[PDB]
C-alpha cells in the first residue's frame, strides 16, 4: 500500500479503535514486561537522602488490535507523535520526587508494533528518587537504593507488571560512580501496594552501593590521628614548661572539636551515634586525656624528693602507655568494622 | 453495549452534561468527602519555616447526572484524560507555597463512577506548606505542622468540605524522618475563611512533630560541657603560670563565644531567647567567671604572708564550688525543660 | 431558563461581544477599582533587595455589555475558565522580577457578575518584589516595600486604575514575620509611569518593616561587647607577663577582626557605612588602644626608681578611664540611634 | 464600521495577510528601528560572569500591507493576543545565557499600527546576559557590559536592525546598583557576524560601570593594615620576650594568609594576579618581614658587650623604616592605581 | 506565483507530504551532515563533573520530496514555525543532564530549501553535558570533554549520522575561559551504540581543557610553602624558648592541616590521591619533622657538657638539611610533573 495509510488505518475512527480501552477490557488482565537500561547515576545526596538517575525504561505488552498481516514489514518503527493515539499502561515511581523527559531536538521516545500485536516502547526519562539512608557504620556502609514501578489507575484484575526474564536492569559501559561502587547483582522483588482504594500492582530493584573510604581517610581518618600523635609530643616536653604543654593541650582539644564537627557537614542531623562518631569520640577523650596527665604532673610536683620522681614516672609510663592503648583501641575498632562489613547485603 | 460508547453517552453533548455547572446547582450544597494519603514527609527547613509533602489527595461527592444504570459494571474505573469534561471540586490548599502535578509517564490521577452517581477522584500531588515554628525550647521542641483544604471560588451555600469519618489521614507504613518523630494522633479542625468576598469552607489537619535531641547532645551540647571541664583545668594548674592560665582563659571564652554563634546557624533570625541560648549563655559566664577568678588570684597575690594563703583559698574553694554550681544548674535546667516538655500539646 | 445557555448567550458569536474590546471603546476611560488580601509575607533578603509576597488580587469594573435582567439570580458565580471569553484589564507589576499563578488543584481565579453588569475578578498571586533598600542605621531600621500597579498597553485615555474606598490593603491574622512588625498603617500613593510611547497608569502601597534588634544583641552586640571586657582584663594582669598581655591583645584584636567581618555576610556589598559598622570600629580601635596601653607600659618600664612607679600609673589610670570613656561612647550611640528611629517614616 | 470589523479585515484570508512573508518580499531589507528601556538593573555575578536585566524593547517597521484609511482613528492601540497574526522579525540576543516573557495577569506585550503601515512593538523582557570580566585592577576596575541584538533567520537582504536617532537607550530615573555606578554615556555599536550560514545584522550597546571602594576598603583595605601595624606593635615589645614577640609574628602571618584567601572568595578562578593581590602580598611579606626581623635579633643576641647594642640598633631602625617603607609603598600603589582609571574607558 | 501558495503545496495534503516517513522510506540510509558552532563554553564543575555550552547546531540532508523547479528562487529561507510540517532527524544527545531551547523573542530556528531538495536545519541550544573528570594530576591536568550526537529512534539502516568534511566545529571568535585553555584541534571520533533494542549511530567530539595553574599557585603552592619556611624559623630561635618554638611547630602543623583540607573543597570527594594532595602530605611532613626536631633537642639537652654541643649540632645540621631536602623534593616534584603533562592527549 502506502506508509501513511496502513498507520492511520489500523488505528483510528474507521478501525474502531479506542486509546482509553485496554487491549483485553473483560478478559485476563495485562501482561507488562518491563526492562531498564541506566544512562547514568549521581547526585547521591545524603542530607536530601535521593538520588538521581537516568534510564531507558522498556515496556513490553500485547494489543491484538494492533495485529497486522497485509502489510510486508515483519516490525513497525513508526514515528512518536502518535503515542496519543494508543494505548499505553499508566506506570508511575512510587519513590520519586522528581521527574521530567526530554525533548532536546525531538521526543525521546520509541515504538514499535510487531505483526501479532506486541507493542515496544522504550522512553528516556530522568528521575529523582527518595532513599532512605542507614548511616550506622557512616564512612564504611553499603547503601541499597531501591525503584518501585507502580500502576495508579489499574489493579491486578486489569494490569500486572512483570520483569524481563533476560536482563531486566542493564547498565552502561564504563558507568562509574566518584563516591560508590555498584554492585553487578540486583534485586528483583515483588511490591504490591495495598491502599483503601483497592490492590496495585508494583516491582522493584535494589542498588547495593558500597562507600569508598579513600577520601574519608585523607579528610578525617589521617588527620584526627595526627592531632592524636602531635599531642603526644607533650609526653615528651619539659615539666617545667606550663605554657608549653598547656598551650598543646589546648590546641589539640579545640581542633578535635572542630574535626568532630566537620565530620558531620555533610551529612543529615541523625540522632544515632556513627562509626566516625565513635572515633571521633575516642580521639577526643584521648587528647583531653593528655591534658588531664600533665594536670595531675603539674599538680603533684608542687606538694612542699619524693615528688620529683613520682611526678617524672607518670611522664615515663604515658609515654609508652598512651599508644599502646590507642593501638589497641585501633585494632579493635578496626577489625570489628571489617567484621560487620562482611555481613550478607541481603 | 461498546466500553467507547457508554463513556461519551453519560457526558457530553446528547446528554446535556456542562462541567460548569455544580451537580445539584440550586439546592442543598455539593459535600465532598476528602480523605489524604502521606507518601512521603521531609525538606524540614525552619529558615523558611515549611515543608515538604508528597500526598494522595482524594475527594468523593455525589453526581445525580452521572448516575447510571442500563450499562453492567458496578464502578467504572475509567481514563484520567477525561478529567475535564465533568465537573470537579476547586480545592487549594491556603497555606501553600508552591505545589505541582506529577507526569512521569502519564497523569497521576484516577477518577471512579459509580451507579449511584458517587465520583472518587485520586491526585498525587507535591506541596511545599508553610508552617510557622514557635523555636523557644529549641533543642526540644513539638512542632505543630497544619494543613488547609479551602475552596476559591464556591460559598458554603454551594461547596462544604467534610473529612471522611474513617481514616481521613493515613501515613504510608515505614515512612521515618530523620529529625522528628510524627505523633501517631491527629487534629482535624474545621477552619472558616471570612473574607470581604463572602464565606468559604475549609478543613484542616495538624501534625505534631517531636524534635529528636540526639544530634544536638553531641553536636553542641556535649562539646559545650568539654569547654567547661576544660576551663576547670586552670584550677589546677600552678598558680604563678600567668601564660598558662591567661591563655587557657582566653581560648575557652573565645571557643565558647564561636560555639555560641554556631548554634543558631540553621535557625532564622527571631528575637526571642530559646533554651539552647539560654545554656550557650550560662556556659559562656562560667568560662569567663573562671577567667575573673584568675584575674583575682593575680591581683591579690602582689600586694607587698597572708596573702600567699588567701589567693590559695580562692583557688581550693573555686576547685569544688564551680562543678557544684554547674551541677546545680544541670539539675535545674533539665529538670525544667522536661517538665515543660510534658505539658500537652494541645 | 437553564444554567448553560445563559452563559453563553450574555458572551459570544451571538450577542457579538469581543474580548479584544474595551468596554466603553471610544467613551470615558474604564475604572478598575483595586484591593488586595496579603495572604502570605516573607523571604526578605537584603542581599537580592528584594522580598516575596503572596496576596488575592482582586478587580472591580463595570462592562455595560455584560449587564442582564431576564436570569433571575442578582449575582453570578461562574466558573473560571470562561474568563478567556471576557475583557479583563492588562495590570502588571512594575516592580516586579518573578510572578506566577497556582494551579494546585484547579484554577485559583474567581469571576462574578452582577446585575447591572459590574465584574469582580479576584486571584491569586505570587510575587518576587524588588525593594531598594537603605541600610545606613543597619542593626535599627525601617524599611518601605512597595508594591506598584500597572497597566501596560493603555493609556489614561482608557484605562484608569483606583484604590477601593474601603480596605484597599488587608491582612491575615496572625501573620507575623520574623525579622520584621508589620506597621498597621498603609500608604496608598499614585504613581504616573511617563515612557516615550505615553502615559500610562499607576496605583503603589508602602509597607513599613521595623528590624527587631533581639537577634542582632545576641548574635554581633553583646559578643563584641564581651571581647571587650575581655580586653579589660589585661590592665588587672601583672605587669611583667609579656606573652600573657601581649596574647591578650592579640586574640582579641584578631577576633573582633573576625567579628567585624561577620556582620556584613548576609549583607550586599554596599559603599556606606552603617550603624553596626560604626559599633564594629569603635570597638576595634578599644581593644587596639588597650594593646598599645601595654606596649607603651612594656616600653616605659625598662629605661635604665621613677619608671616603675610611672608606668604603674598607666595601669591604675586604664583600669578606670576604658570603661568610663566606653561608657560615654555608649550612651551617644544608644541615644542618638533612639533618637533617629522616632524620625516620622514620611 | 465596527472596532472588530476592521481588525480582522486589514490582515486574515480575506485580505490575504500572511504572517510567514516579510513586508517587502522581493524588494529592499526591512529596516527595524530598536530603542529599550531599561527597568532594572542588577545580579551581577563575577563567578559565572553575568548580568541579569529587565528591559521594554521597542521595535518599529513598516508594513505596507497593514496601511488603511477607511478607518476614522490615526493610531490603532490594539489586543496583544492578536500578535501572531502578523509578522515580527526574529531577533534574539546573541550572549543571552536565559530569558523569558512575563504572564503576571496578561501578556507583557504592547503593538500599535498606524495609518502609513508603521508598526510598534513593545514587549517586556528578562533577561541573564554573559560578560566577560577583566579584574586586573579588581578593587578598582571599569567593567564593560554588552548587549547585542541580533537576526538568526534573515540576512542583510532581507533584515537591516538600526537603532533610533534619539535616545536609543533609557534607563529609569532612580535606578541604583549597589556596587557600581552606570555612567550616563553609551557606546552604540555595529557587529556583524559572520557564519558559513552567511551574513547576519547586529547592534550593540555597551554600558561601563565603575566599581565602588567604600566596600573593599573596611573589608580588606584597612583590616589588613591594621595586621601590618599590630605586626609593628613588635618592634616595641622587650627583647627578651621570646613567646610574645614570636607569637605576634606568627598570629599576624597566618591572619594576613587568612585574609589573602579571603579576598578571592567572591572571584572567579582567574590566572592572573589583580590589584588586591599586590596588595596581599606586600603586606604578607611586611608581617613576614617583621617576624624575620626578630629572627635575626633573637640570633644575633646570644653570640658569647657589642652584641647587646648592636641588636638593640636593629630594633630602633626597624622601629623607622617598617613604616616609612610602607608609606612609600602606600604611595606608589595608589598613585599609580589611580593614574591606570582616569585612562580613557574606550 | 505568490510566495504563500508555494509554501503550502510544495508539502500537504495536496501534495501528498506526510511528515512521518523518513526521506527514503525503503531505499538507502538518509546521511545527515552535522557541524556545530560553539557560542559559549564554561560552568565546568568538577563536583557534578558537568560543562554548559550553548552551540548552533546545523543538519543537512536531501529529501527528494522537497524538490522544486518551478519557482523562481534558488534556496528557500522560509518562516520557522512550519518546521512542524516536515520530516526532521531524531537528532539527541547521549551525555546530556538538561537541555532546552530558546523562544526569546521568537524561535531561534532556521531552516533553508533549496532547488534539489537539500535541507538545512540550524537551531540554538543550551546544554548540559556530563564529563567523566579524572584527577590524578589535579592543579595540572588535561580534561577530555566530549559531545554525542545519537539517533534515538531509527537505526543504522535508515539514519546515518556524519560530520561535515569541512569545519565540523566551529569556535565564536575571542571565547576565552577564566580557568582552561581550549585546544584548537579537537577529534572527531565514531561512537555507535548497540543495545537490545538494535544498533544506532553516533557521532562524537572531543575537547582537551588544560587548568590554567595560576591560579592554584597563589592560592595553595605559595601559602603552603610560606608555612613551610615559617617553619624553618624556628631552627634560628634560641634553644631554651620552649612555649616559642613549641607554639611555632604547633600553629604551623594546625595550618597544614586546614589548608590541607581547603584544597579539597571545591573537589567532587574522589578516593585517589592527586598531586595537590602529595604536595600537602609532603608539606606536613615537613612541619611534623621540624616539631619532631624540637622536641628531640628539648629531650637531649636535659641528661644530668657534652649534652649542650650534641643537641646545638642538631639544630645546626636542620639549619641546612631541611631547606636542601626540601629543595630536592620541588625539583623531583616539579620535573615530574612536567614531564607528564607533554604526555600526549590522545
Ligand atoms: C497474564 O498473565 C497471567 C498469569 O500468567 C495469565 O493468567 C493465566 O492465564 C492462563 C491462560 O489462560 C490460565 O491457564 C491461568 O489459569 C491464568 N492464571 C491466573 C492466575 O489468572 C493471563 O492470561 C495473562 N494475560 C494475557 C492477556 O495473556
Ligand atoms: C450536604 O450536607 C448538608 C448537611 O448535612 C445537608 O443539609 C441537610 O440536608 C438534610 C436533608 O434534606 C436536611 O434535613 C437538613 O436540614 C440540612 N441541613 C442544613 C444545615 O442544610 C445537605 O442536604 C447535603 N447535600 C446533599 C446534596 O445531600
Ligand atoms: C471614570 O472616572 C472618571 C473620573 O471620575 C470619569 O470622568 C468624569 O465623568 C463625569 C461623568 O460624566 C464627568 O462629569 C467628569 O467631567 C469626568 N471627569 C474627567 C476628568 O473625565 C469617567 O466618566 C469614569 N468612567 C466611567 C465609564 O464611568
Ligand atoms: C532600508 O534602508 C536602506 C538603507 O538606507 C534602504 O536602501 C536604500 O534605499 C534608497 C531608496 O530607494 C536607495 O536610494 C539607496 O541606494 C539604498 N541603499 C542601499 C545600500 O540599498 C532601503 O530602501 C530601506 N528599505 C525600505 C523598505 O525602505
Ligand atoms: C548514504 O551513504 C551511504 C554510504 O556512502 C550510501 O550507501 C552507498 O550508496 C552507493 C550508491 O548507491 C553504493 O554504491 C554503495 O554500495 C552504498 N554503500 C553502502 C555501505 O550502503 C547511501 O546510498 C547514502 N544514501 C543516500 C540516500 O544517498
Ligand atoms: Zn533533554
Ligand atoms: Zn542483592
Ligand atoms: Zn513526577
Ligand atoms: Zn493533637
Ligand atoms: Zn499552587
Ligand atoms: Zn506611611
Ligand atoms: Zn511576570
Ligand atoms: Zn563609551
Ligand atoms: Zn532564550
Ligand atoms: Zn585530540
Amino acid at each position: 500500500m502506502s506508509p501513511s495509510d496502513f498507520l492511520d488505518k489500523l488505528m483510528g475512527r474507521t478501525s474502531g479503535y479506542d486509546a482509553r480501552i485496554r487491549p483485553n477490557f473483560k478478559g485476563p488482565p495485562v501482561n507488562v514486561t518491563c526492562n531498564i537500561f541506566i544512562n547514568s547515576f549521581g547526585s547521591i545526596a545524603e542530607t536530601t537522602m535521593d538520588y538521581r538517575v537516568n534510564i531507558f525504561l522498556r515496556q513490553k505488552w500485547n494489543d491484538p488490535r494492533l495485529a497486522y498481516s497485509e502489510y510486508p514489514d515483519d516490525s513497525l518503527d513508526l514515528d512518536p507523535s502518535m503515542l496519543d493515539s494508543i494505548w499505553k499502561p499508566d506506570l508511575f515511581f512510587a519513590n520519586e520526587k522528581g521527574a521530567n523527559f526530554h525533548e532536546v531536538t525531538t521526543d525521546n521516545k520509541l515504538l514499535r508494533i510487531f505483526k501479532n500485536g506486541n507493542v515496544l516502547y522504550s522512553i528516556r526519562l530522568t528521575l529523582t528518587l527518595s532513599c532512605p539512608m542507614d548511616l550506622k557504620n557512616f564512612p564504611m556502609d553499603v547503601q541499597t537504593c531501591i525503584m518501585q514501578l507502580e500502576s495508579f489507575g489499574y489493579t491486578m484484575n486489569d494490569l500486572i507488571f512483570e520483569w524481563q526474564d533476560e536482563a531486566p536492569v542493564q547498565v552502561a559501559e564504563g558507568l562509574t560512580l566518584p563516591q560508590f561502587l555498584l554492585k553487578e547483582e540486583k534485586d528483583l522483588r515483588y511490591c504490591t501496594k495495598h491502599y483503601n482504594t483497592g490492590k496495585f500492582t508494583c516491582i522493584e530493584v535494589r542498588f547495593h552501593l558500597e562507600r569508598q573510604m579513600g577520601y574519608y581517610l585523607i579528610q578525617m581518618y589521617i588527620p584526627s590521628l595526627l592531632i592524636v600523635i602531635l599531642s603526644w609530643v607533650s609526653f615528651w616536653i619539659n615539666m617545667d614548661a606550663a605554657p608549653a604543654r598547656v598551650a598543646l593541650g589546648i590546641t589539640t582539644v579545640l581542633t578535635m572539636t572542630t574535626q568532630s564537627s566537620g565530620s558531620r557537614a555533610s551529612l543529615p542531623k541523625v540522632s544515632y551515634v556513627k562509626a566516625i562518631d565513635i572515633w571521633m569520640a575516642v580521639c577526643l577523650l584521648f587528647v583531653f586525656s593528655a591534658l588531664l596527665e600533665y594536670a595531675a604532673v603539674n599538680f603533684v610536683s608542687r606538694q612542699h624528693k619524693v615528688f620529683i620522681d613520682r611526678a617524672k614516672k607518670i611522664d615515663t609510663i604515658s609515654r609508652a602507655c598512651f599508644p599502646l592503648a590507642f593501638l589497641i583501641f585501633n585494632i579493635f575498632y578496626w577489625v570489628i568494622y571489617k567484621i560487620l562489613r562482611h555481613e550478607d547485603i541481603h
